[PDB]
């Protein structure tokens, strides 16, 4: 996240971190949403290499022990059959992962709260991205998890020639693109939680920013529009 600020402890409790075996040890590639307790929901891309996956729930300082942290491993990985990884602006940036075991919930760990099918929001609603990718672009991933104030920006402004044209569809939701707020690599797959009805929901799936920089004036951060695929979602958890 460029230009967040550290998120509380218990503040994101459906965040997880995605990580994979770099050696000896574990690194952190994305970001996901706990939905069910053995079930997360993370972006596509971020599975596209055949790597062994571990799913971190509870976490907050990526490299000091909280006390908090459960450590699962990913038993089955669920992408999108029309999932393109040589077009990420078709869309359809979205994968389940099956957890090996259950996940204990408790403060630190709690499902996320998904809209309802359809839902659109609002031009400029307030939402919050997470994550604990890169602070600057080209810089390096936080410690800590970071949050940034993300404003919607609806799909007429977004596909607008001056922000994203063509390369964002009516499947995703635009958030940001004032020049100092962003997501960033290691962003990938987490959560754009916005405030609706008292409550906040994840609304989007992190996916792409420009290529010329993370934070950049009219080029907000693309999400993958989780109300676009709630009946995908309720399908392969009834049945898997
Ligand atoms: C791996 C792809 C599918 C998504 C990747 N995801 C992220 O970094 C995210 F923001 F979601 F956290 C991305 O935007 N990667 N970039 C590598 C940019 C990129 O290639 N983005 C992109 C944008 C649009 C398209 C469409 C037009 C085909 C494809 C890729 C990040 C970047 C940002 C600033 C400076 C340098 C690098
Ligand atoms: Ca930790």
């Amino acid at each position: 996240v460029v230009g967040g600020t550290e998120a509380q402890r218990n503040s994101w409790p459906s965040q997880i971190s995605l990580q994979y075996r770099s050696g000896s040890s574990w690194a952190h590639t994305c970001g996901g949403t706990l939905i069910r307790q053995n079930w997360v929901m993370t972006a596509a891309h971020c599975v596209d290499r055949e790597l062994t996956f571990r799913v971190v729930v509870g976490e907050h300082n990526l490299n000091q022990n909280n006390g908090t942290e459960q450590y699962v491993g990913v038993q089955k990985i669920v992408v999108h059959p029309y999932w393109n990884t040589d077009d990420v602006a078709a869309g359809y940036d979205i994968a389940l992962l099956r957890l090996a075991q259950s996940v204990t919930l408790n403060s630190y760990v709690q499902l996320g709260v998904l809209p309802r099918a359809g839902t659109i929001l609002a031009n400029n609603s307030p939402c919050y991205i997470t994550g604990w990718g890169l602070t600057r672009t080209n810089g390096q991933l936080a410690q800590t998890l970071q949050q940034a104030y993300l404003p919607t920006v609806d799909y007429a402004i977004c596909s607008s020639s001056s922000y994203w044209g063509s390369t964002v569809k009516n499947s995703m939701v635009c958030a940001g693109g004032d020049g100092v707020r962003s997501g960033c690599q290691g962003d990938s797959g987490g959560p754009l939680h916005c405030l609706v009805n008292g409550q906040y929901a994840v609304h989007g799936v992190t996916s792409f920013v420009s290529r010329l920089g993370c934070n950049v004036t009219r080029k907000p951060t693309v999400f993958t529009r989780v109300s676009a695929y709630i009946s995908w979602i309720n399908n392969v958890i009834a049945s898997n």
